[PDB]
């Protein structure tokens, strides 16, 4: 009564995770199905013969041409191909050990089509932006939906009435009438894309996924050829499989079901691609076959090995498209005669920016992502520089998410300054990562070392006529090593302190404590 | 013209562009059929194991009637396999039929690598909108991968792009706004968006073109179940209209609800106006938050 | 897999009719005996392993061996004592860099990529009538990372970067075809040589035609040839026999057609970057020509 009470009102979410796996596991059902349903229905011994092979056969002790039961070496270097007579139970006697594997497969992906069937009929619709998750809601927004026709077209249960054989009505089995099982692509279809989107390697999984095409793609046009090559009759022409094929059982080669499921898969796998290297066709109905199977081999093959080389092709764009930067600059400078010192500074700015790659990533979130996710992105990287700015230590907070949206990054060399004595002010820094010195005019002697974290360049660009140097620089700075900077501009700084009037008042009264100090 | 009145006309373009090409390719197939079978009729059938006939053996082999079906059969698969360049029949004789296969093969090379590479970028682009959507996926999982990023924040971006990709009406407007001109821009955001035209106090009560005005310049932002569009201490930039969602005003910790601002309610309009007689100003006067994922 | 580069360890030998002798007597082989044969000779080990005979090549694949492994070595101590980037400088003091060293996991790397199982199970030894296994060097190969930033900081410097990336894909080619015809004669030797029509021997009559003498040479001219004809997918080679070279043949063309087309797609991509200035010039100009000419 526990379970009966439980599924009452039970309403699937379908953000959630178990109902992610759970499309896992409908995947898995629906690849059994689209393998295992034209396999069983052209490759009929999977499930057992049910027809035994009687091959013509001459015993020298006999002195007679007899049809006797074939073994292996009778299946080896045959003059024609065996034929077949049924058994009075249709191998039931011998391969229901099979049979009842293939059964119980058949029941499980089908109790797993039934379980999916009443999650579909409990499943929570977004309305407003949340989920509904009251019984009688889902169920109205199923039937009114039209789910129920495509799951009840998908487990009609023909496959364990006619799918099977019976040796009564003398019925060979059908197993393509569970092909009505493969309508349900749309749940495989989310979870190929609800995989991709939540995985962290999704090159990988593109290319599992490509493979998994060409190999499902291969595997129904061998199924194709063999239904073609058991409809014609095997061992009646060259193009055909059987005897008369050569490259299907050559000397010493038994025919058996491997290798028929071998021989089309490699028939298959040499004609989609085009390499053509197959038995040339005889009749006519294998040339329409042939020419029709060597253009939808063109076409999709085309289009999936594009597929494949633009996914292994984007598996490095940063790096090509680094390297086209890299040649226009190089370009550049060798056509305007730039001199050595300048290039081998260049050259050596980029073997640091490919080397720590840390530096400008910023675009594409700049681009496409909300500004509240924007920012709590920029606190939950930034923070540790954000951490000890004097400003961003005492502000307003909305004002500290204001000035981090427009902060920027620039690298510099060790060589190189940031300030001289005469600039005029009109960014303000923070050291993100890297080292920095003061120096004087023409002596060179250090007086303090700015480290990380260390702010300066402020002062300058504030409009306050009582420091005598006004928008002009206090200090040369020089970075010792490789820096980045978190460079904050005049005007946006100006705009977000215009907004807030009293931390200007209290950056105002630091600029009067730094002007008497 | 038909075929490109059809295929400006047509709602499915790129099923009528792949049975275009596919056309293309069976006409192309055919004229070369007829081709090689003029040139096999010309040197004569039968004389070279080259040309249709008896010594061919892959034309009429073991027990294949010559009718008129096998000769139109046999020169469609030369064609077939000479214009793709699998070139599985008969090498050529003598110095005419030298000449015709490596002209019909370079042929082949050249009008085939430019059909198929038309094939390849419309089965490309049946697709393109799902692959932009993987290339900015693929962008900000690699950038919260190298910038460490904590796995709140990543699961939060991972799942508004689940929903991003899930409800797919979210930003389209791109194109429209580009080629398009702004009267039949204007006559588009009036009859997608008339449903929550209908509601807005502002909107239902203004001159016509300024409304007009107006909706050429809005926006769409999407946001999360959890987030809060504004605070009490904010500044008043923005004034929003919920087009699709539930919102909630709350406390500033006892997250008490007042009211529920469902779809079409406006709100956000007296904190940007510039009135001192309102003691807040450019303050916001409540806490916002949306309940589920709110346009 | 062609383990007579160190000498050949086993005498060939073949089946011999002495018109002399009246007799059919299993002798050594000479050229003109390994030339148009009926059966593959038959290997019985020398009592030395041939290191009687062969030590001079022996001895010349040791020093080689020694000095690409001293090279290693060298490359370990100065992975050791490297300076490692802290705030945009590097540190040149020793505890640090040692003690970043130890604390990064570099040491398994380098330690992996140096056991020495090369110098006791890599070489023929008589006594134990040990074979040799000289795939245990193959550890050597997990130091990848320095080849790659070889590769990488020598084209960003490189003056002519076109004709770097040229050299590159075309050495990838090589050692990949080099790679697959070192697996197909590994798979030939392990079936049996001469024993179907798809392996090498005698029986393939394209890997020994009439007056070919089977050398080292010809088992590693077939085999290129083969995975050229394989991963190129031309297939103008034997068609299998036996299941499991169909299974090989089928998974080596495949990986042949998906490797190949990405590295021809990347080929295509750099000559077309070539002249890529000249193309963009040519389309403005394409632009303006058709505008003045329809205006
Ligand atoms: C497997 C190897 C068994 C060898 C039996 C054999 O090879 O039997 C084969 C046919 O059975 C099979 O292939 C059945 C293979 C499939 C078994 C069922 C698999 C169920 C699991 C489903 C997979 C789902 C995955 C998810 C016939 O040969 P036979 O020996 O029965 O009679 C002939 C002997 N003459 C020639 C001397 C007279
Ligand atoms: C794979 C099975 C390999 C078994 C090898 C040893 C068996 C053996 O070797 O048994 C052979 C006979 O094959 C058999 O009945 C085994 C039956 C194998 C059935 C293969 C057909 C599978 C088609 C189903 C679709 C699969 C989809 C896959 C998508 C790529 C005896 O050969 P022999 O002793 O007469 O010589
Ligand atoms: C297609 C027709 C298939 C009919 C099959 C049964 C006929 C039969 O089978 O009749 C055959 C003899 O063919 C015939 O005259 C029927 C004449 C069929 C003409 C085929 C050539 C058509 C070329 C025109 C261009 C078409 C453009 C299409 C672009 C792709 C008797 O064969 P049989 O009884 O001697 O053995
Ligand atoms: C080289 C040509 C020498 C011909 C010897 C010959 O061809 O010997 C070959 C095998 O040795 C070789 O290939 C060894 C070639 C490799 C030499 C070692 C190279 C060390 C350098 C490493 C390369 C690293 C580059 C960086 C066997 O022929 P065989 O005359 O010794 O006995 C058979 C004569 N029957 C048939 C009449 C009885
Ligand atoms: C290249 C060597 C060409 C030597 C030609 C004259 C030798 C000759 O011709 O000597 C032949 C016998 O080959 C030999 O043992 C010479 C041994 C050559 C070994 C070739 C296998 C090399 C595989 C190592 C991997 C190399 C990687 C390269 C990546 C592309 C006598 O032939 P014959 O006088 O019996 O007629």
């Amino acid at each position: 009564v526990r379970i009966r009470k439980y599924l009452a009102n039970y309403t699937q979410d379908p953000s959630t995770d178990n109902f992610y796996y759970w499309t896992c596991v409908v995947t898995v059902a629906y690849i059994y199905n689209l393998l295992f349903v034209i396999a069983r229905q052209v490759f009929n011994d999977l499930i057992g013969p049910s027809s035994q092979s009687l091959c013509r056969f001459y015993n020298g002790t006999l002195n007679s041409t007899t049809q006797v039961e074939c073994t292996y070496n009778m299946l080896t270097n045959m003059k024609e191909m065996p034929t077949y007579s049924q058994y009075p139970d249709l191998g039931w006697s011998k391969y229901w050990h099979f049979r009842m594997l293939w059964v119980f497969f058949d029941l499980l992906m089908d109790c797993v089509y039934l379980i999916d069937t009443f999650l579909n009929y409990r499943m929570g619709y977004m309305d407003q932006g949340l989920v509904v998750r009251e019984a009688e809601k889902v169920t109205k927004a199923y039937w009114q939906s039209k789910q129920y026709r495509i799951d009840g077209i998908s487990l009609i249960p023909l496959d364990y009435i006619l799918g099977w054989p019976i040796p009564y009505i003398n019925w060979r089995g059908l197993p393509i009438l569970r092909l009505n099982r493969l309508i349900r692509y749309k749940r495989v279809r989310n979870c190929l894309e609800r995989t991709e989107t939540r995985s962290s390697m999704p090159n990988a999984f593109r290319v599992v996924v490509v493979v998994w095409y060409i190999v499902i793609i291969i595997h129904w046009n061998a199924c194709l050829y063999f239904w073609i090559s058991e409809w014609i009759g095997l061992g009646t022409d060259a193009w055909v499989y059987g005897h008369l094929n050569k490259q299907s059982l050559p000397d010493d080669i038994t025919d058996t079901l491997l290798r028929r499921y071998v021989y089309s898969f490699y028939w298959s796998t040499l004609i989609l691609t085009t390499i053509g290297e197959v038995p040339s066709p005889v009749r006519n109905i294998e040339y329409a076959f042939v020419t029709l199977d060597l253009m939808c081999g063109v076409l999709i093959f085309a289009t999936i090995v594009g597929n494949v080389g633009s996914m292994i092709s984007n598996m490095s764009a940063a790096w090509t498209e680094f390297q086209n930067k890299m040649d226009g600059i190089k370009q550049y400078m060798e056509l305007r005669k730039v001199s050595k010192q300048l290039e081998i500074r260049v050259i050596k700015w980029f073997d640091y920016l490919w080397t720590n790659k840390q530096s400008l990533s910023d675009q594409q979130v700049l681009k496409v992502l909300p500004d509240k996710l924007q920012a709590e992105i920029a606190m939950q990287v930034h923070f540790e520089t954000l951490r000890k700015v004097r400003i961003f230590q005492d502000c307003e907070a909305g004002l500290l998410a204001e000035l981090v949206l427009k902060l920027q990054l620039q690298v510099f060399s060790p060589g190189d300054f940031i300030c001289k004595k005469g600039d005029i002010g009109r960014e303000m820094y923070i050291v993100k990562r890297g080292r920095l010195q003061v120096v004087d005019d023409d002596g060179k002697k250090v007086f303090v070392t700015l480290q990380e974290g260390s702010v300066f360049g402020e002062l300058s660009i504030l409009n306050i006529a009582g420091s005598k140097n006004g928008n002009r620089r206090t200090a040369n700075v020089r970075s010792v090593g490789y820096t980045d900077l978190f460079v904050l501009s005049k005007t946006d700084l100006w705009n977000a302190l215009r907004e807030y009037p009293d931390a200007r008042k209290l950056l105002l009264a630091k600029g009067r404590e730094i002007l008497k100090k």
